[PDB]
C-alpha cells in the first residue's frame, strides 16, 4: 500500500492531470506546458480512476473517486466540478 | 483498501466504460449517452486496468484483470469478450 | 492485494503498453502488433498509472510510479526514459 494515482492527457502541448489518493483524499496536479500546479479537484477517497475526451478544444474529464463505501463520478466540463450520474448498480 | 476502478472513453457522445473490482469480481458499467447500464464484462479479479482505441467507428477494448495470481487480458472487438494473448512474462 | 496494472495504447495497429507493479518493481510489457515482449521500463514501485499522446507519429509516454514514499514521473519521448518534472506538491 502506497499512494495510488491516475492520469489523463489531451492535446499536443499536452495538458496532463494526475490524481493522487493519499491519506483519505484525492488531489489533482496539473500540467499545461508551463510547470506543475495544484488543480481544483479535491474529494475524499482511497482509489481513483480518470478518463477524458475533447469536444473541439474543450476538455471533459470524468474522475471516479472511491471511498471505502462509494464510487462517485465527478465531472469537469469547463466550469467547475459537478457530481455525475454514475452509479455502480441500478 | 476499497473498490478499485478503471475507466476508458471514446468518441464525442462519449461512450464511457467503468470497470470496478470489488468482492472478488470485476464488473462493468456503461454510458452511451442515454444513462448508465451494466455491461457484459464479468471476470474474477482484485485489480483492473483498461485501454481502448477506435478503428473508424468500431471500438476495441482491452481489460487487464488481475486476480491474486494472474493478469488476464480480455478483448472486446465488437462481438464478445475474448481471451487475449497478453502474458506478464515470456 | 494483487499485482496492480496500468495500460495505454496508441495508433490503429495498435501499440499497447501494460505496466505491472509486483514484488516491489514496475515492469513493462509491449505490443506492437507482432507479439508481446518486455520493454525497457523498470523502476521501483507499488502503484503505477500511465498516460500517452501522439505528436504526429511519435509517441510520448508518462508513467507515474509510486513507491511507499514518492511518486516519480518517468518520460518516454522516443529516446530513453527520463525523469520528469512532476511533483505531488509545490
Ligand atoms: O486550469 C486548471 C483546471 O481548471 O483545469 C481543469 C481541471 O483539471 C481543474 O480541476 C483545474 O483546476
Ligand atoms: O453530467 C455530465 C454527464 O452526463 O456526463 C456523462 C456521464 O459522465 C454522466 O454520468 C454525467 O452525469
Ligand atoms: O453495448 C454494451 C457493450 O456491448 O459495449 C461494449 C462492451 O463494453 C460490452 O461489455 C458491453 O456489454
Ligand atoms: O486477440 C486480440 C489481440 O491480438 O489484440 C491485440 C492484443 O491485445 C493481443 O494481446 C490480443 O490477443
Ligand atoms: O520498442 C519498445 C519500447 O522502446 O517502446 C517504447 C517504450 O515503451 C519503451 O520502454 C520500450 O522498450
Ligand atoms: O521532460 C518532459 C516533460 O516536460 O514533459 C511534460 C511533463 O510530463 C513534464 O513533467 C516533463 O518534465
Amino acid at each position: 500500500s502506497s499512494v495510488q494515482t491516475a492520469a489523463t492527457s489531451w492535446g499536443t502541448v499536452p495538458s496532463i492531470r494526475v490524481y493522487t489518493a493519499n491519506n483519505g483524499r484525492i488531489t489533482e496536479r496539473c500540467w499545461d506546458g508551463r510547470g506543475w500546479y495544484t488543480g481544483a479537484f479535491n474529494r475524499p477517497g482511497r482509489n481513483v480512476s480518470v478518463t477524458s475526451w475533447l469536444v473541439g478544444s474543450a476538455i471533459h474529464i470524468r474522475v471516479y473517486a472511491s471511498t471505502g463505501t462509494t464510487t462517485t463520478e465527478w465531472c469537469w466540463d469547463g466550469n467547475g466540478w459537478t457530481r455525475g450520474a454514475y452509479t455502480a448498480t441500478n
